[PDB]
């Protein structure tokens, strides 16, 4: 039609995929709205989740709270320092938008100059080759020739009284006008020990409400790890709970009642804050996917290897797409390649596999490959080898600071290749540290490899190369300390 | 004779072959002395080079000057901290030796523990077999199977007068009683380049003198760029210059006169301390090598692929062995796999190849493989591939930190495999982002896993995987900023 491509979502996958098409060629349109939060009416520019209320207001409040330690530290160098500091919410908020409005900004000019053409409206599909955009002057269009869907989603909701109303989510939390306070975190999915672990650095008092496990899809012993980590800092958890309602007392403050459910203990207390991190829900409802003929597997698009839907001329991308990591570089990386393969003449397909995350919890928990329980599920525990550690950072012994979370693991191929498997590291700058050794894995890292890399010293980086002891070998972790 | 093995040389590589020997069933000794600096008289324990007067007091004062600009920036973040901080010399050096003397004690009950005859005393050959200890007592003892020689090497001092009388060297500076003040520092080695960066984050006036280049050895474009970096930040640089003299005059002042190399200026400052960091000498001098028939390529000690000195029975290690990598964790591992070659039936040889370095400057660098220049030298300008590029650190946005010397480099092989060479980093928390990569260079890394490993967002490590813009394009290395 009037389009070669047209991307339904300006996010991370779709604006990556608009810019890299137009690179090759073809005649794009790109299509972004973003609704407002119900209550509070919270809304933000172009450019995606990441930029906006993700990635990169997350990764400033944890830097905003790790350099408060690093005042409170300080003083232990010979610094003169004064201990009673407070950081103040409102000036951090308004930093941490100021730099995302200058990105929103940045962004619409680099998509004029690329000359892919942004639409400020909703997209739903008439059609398997014409999509209905409605813009904010209630004005529609029409059509084109291949499309694009890159929606994302958005938090979801406890069906629960009073939760839309009185609660809060990571799309509000980012530009909170109110004071958090003392805050009661749902959910302990990383965006819930992120927000509870960064509250808690600057000065106020969240609590973790867990339904069952805390960080499911990791690794449990470091999943455990990170949580007590949590706890010797002050964060409290609330274990095997869920919430039942929260409502408005003529106080100011928010009653929550909430619910053992293995137990079955009702029990209620009262809080400033609500912050439901339960998930979130792909925005496959707006588009009106029957239109096209696209089938769906709950709020979810399942895609084949090269991101096509059961409809030839449709594609899907990014955090809709279902059971696939949902990260932003994931995103970006697959909406290049796939608008490579449509008009750069390529062939190169999405690599889903060993995909490096990092859990910015106030000690950072970086992984990269499988946990040891899906290693062990899947090779069997007398072929796997773990070799594991607790290691002490050069800069956590004059400040004396705790290093009893700080735990590194290597999970392994036990005869033969020695292949690794999985690697956790528990400590300062995780993500750093992890992103070469995911680097490693992709070029087929060995422990043989890993062992006889020379260490960078000092650094807890160089950690990974000493591992030496295994758990089979049943020898003390903590190596002449 | 009395021993199956004598370590002479209680260090890095000293200690872990004596460790590693006895783990496998040896009967050894390890001699260990730290004759007093000139002047002043600095003495340190047991541990040798690194833990008393290198890489951990090095480490210390950085860390301490890079908090006092995390105290610096958080005031952007909303942080109520003061602006003018200043922090305690005297408290510092106090912190930094208290944790040395811990861990010195640790290390003599870890060798007594282990069954490592620790000889506090200063070994010399009287034959291939046989040593004289020369014990505090004035005392000797004698005799040994075989030998190692892990005595590494002492700071140099200029032949010019003034020099070991009023000037001080690396090994002083760790401990200083007098505050440092306005400091002259000859060397830009990465000594001297360390020392200058902390001192100018801890109040003090660095000027860095350079008699041809910085950092020799080292990619000469980043050495340009860590220069400037330090410039940026305040650090005056004297470049072709020689010191010539230096003397107390009364004043307490230090007048030091100086010449221009190439020109063939003489000039002069006044200084309250100025540090000799003009490179390292093997301590061969008193070991008395003849009597042992062992040669000796000029303060440095020749070995073959194996650390055997032309002396069948007699080995070198770590510092003195000639024209090798001089760091810890590579003195570390030659010295365990050669105890393991000997006692352990291994036939695992050290490999000093792709060894990891961190100049632990005010923006640090960090770097593994070719440089740039060699890489070219080696295979042709043509069947060079650079990949580079500027970035920009997530946390340098709030505090508007210069992101002008935050730059990456990959060298790698242009056709076929393209096959990593060479990768360079200036920036944030170097060493912990090169150690996996230099782990994946060393599994045969290419640009293409490279450039398909997935990012870990948002992290600076991350943009080596971003790397897309290449030298021979000519195309600008800030991308869409
Ligand atoms: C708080 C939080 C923290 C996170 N932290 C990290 C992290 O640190 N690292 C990391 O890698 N990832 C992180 N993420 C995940 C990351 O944000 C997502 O993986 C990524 O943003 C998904 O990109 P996308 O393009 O698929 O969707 P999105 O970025 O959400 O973009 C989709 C856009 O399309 C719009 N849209 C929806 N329907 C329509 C329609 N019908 N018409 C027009 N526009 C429409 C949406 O409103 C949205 O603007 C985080 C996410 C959250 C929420
Ligand atoms: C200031 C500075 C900063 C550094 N920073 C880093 C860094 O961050 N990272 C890194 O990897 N490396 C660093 N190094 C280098 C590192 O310290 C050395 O590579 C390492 O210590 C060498 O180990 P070694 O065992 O060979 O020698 P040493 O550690 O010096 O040990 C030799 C010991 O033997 C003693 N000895 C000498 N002769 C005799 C004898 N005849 N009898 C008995 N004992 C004797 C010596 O006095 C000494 O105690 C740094 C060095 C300096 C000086
Ligand atoms: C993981 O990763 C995948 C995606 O994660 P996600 O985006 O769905 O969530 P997520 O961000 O990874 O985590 C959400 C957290 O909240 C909890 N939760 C979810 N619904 C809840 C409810 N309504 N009431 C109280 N707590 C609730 C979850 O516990 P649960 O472990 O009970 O789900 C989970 O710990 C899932 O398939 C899952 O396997
Ligand atoms: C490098 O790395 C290897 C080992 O380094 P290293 O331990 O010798 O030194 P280093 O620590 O790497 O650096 C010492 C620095 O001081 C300079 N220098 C050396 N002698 C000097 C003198 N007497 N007067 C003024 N400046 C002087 C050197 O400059 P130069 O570049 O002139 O040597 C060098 O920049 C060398 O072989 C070299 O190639």
């Amino acid at each position: 039609y009037d389009y070669d491509l047209i991307v339904i979502g300006g996010g991370s996958a779709g604006l990556a995929c608009a810019k890299e098409a137009v690179l090759n060629g073809a005649r794009v349109a790109c299509l972004d709205f973003v609704k407002p939060t119900p209550t509070l009416g919270t809304k933000w520019g172009v450019g995606g989740t990441c930029v906006n209320v993700g990635c990169i207001p997350k990764k400033l409040m944890h830097q905003a709270s790790l350099l408060g330690e690093a005042v409170h530290e300080a003083a232990a160098y010979g610094w003169n320092v004064d201990d009673k500091i407070k950081p103040d919410w409102h000036k951090l908020v308004q930093s941490v938008q100021n730099h995302i409005k200058s990105v929103n900004w940045v962004t619409r000019v680099d998509l004029r100059d690329k000359k892919v053409e942004y639409i400020n409206g909703l997209g739903s599909f008439v059609d398997s080759h014409t999509l209905l955009a409605k813009l904010k002057s209630g004005e529609r269009t029409i059509t084109a020739q291949t499309f694009v869907i890159a929606v994302g989603g958005r938090p979801r909701y406890p069906d629960i009284p009073g939760a839309v109303e009185y609660g809060i989510t990571s799309d509000d939390l980012f530009s909170l006008d109110r004071e958090p306070g003392k805050t009661l975190v749902v959910g302990a999915g990383y965006i819930g020990l992120e927000c509870a672990g960064f509250l808690k650095g600057l000065g106020y008092e969240p609590t973790v409400m867990v339904r069952s496990i805390v960080l499911r899809g990791f690794d449990q012993q470091m999943a455990e790890l990170v949580a007590a980590s949590m706890e010797e800092r002050g964060i409290p958890f609330l274990r095997k709970t869920v919430p039942l309602s929260v409502e408005k007392q003529d106080d100011g403050k928010l009653l929550v009642k909430y619910k053992n459910v293995e137990t079955g203990e009702e029990s209620e207390d009262v809080y400033d804050t609500v912050l439901w991190a339960i998930g979130r829900k792909g925005l496959v409802d707006d588009l009106n996917l029957p239109n096209a003929g696209v089938t769906v597997q709950k709020d979810k698009i399942p895609v084949d290897s090269q991101e096509a839907t059961n409809v030839a001329n449709i594609y899907a991308v990014g955090d809709i797409i279902y059971g696939k990591p949902e990260l932003t570089p994931v995103a970006v990386l697959a909406g290049r390649l796939l608008a490579r393969r449509l008009y750069g003449g390529s062939t190169q397909r999405m690599d889903y596999k060993d995909v490096a995350t990092t859990v910015f919890t106030p000690l950072e928990y970086a992984c990269v490959g499988l946990s040891e329980e899906d290693a062990v599920k899947q090779f069997g525990a007398d072929e796997i080898e773990v070799f594991h550690g607790y290691y002490k950072p050069t800069e956590f012994f004059i400040p004396q600071k705790s290093v009893r979370y700080c735990y590194l693991k290597a999970v392994a191929e036990r005869h033969g290749d020695q292949r690794v498997y999985g690697l956790h590291y528990i400590g300062p700058v995780a993500g750093e540290v992890i992103q070469g050794f995911a680097a490693a894995l992709k070029s087929g890292l060995t422990i043989n490899t890993l062992i006889n890399t020379v260490g960078i010293h000092p650094t807890t980086a160089e950690e990974f190369t000493r591992l030496a002891i295994t758990k089979r070998s049943g020898l003390d972790p903590t190596p002449a300390s």
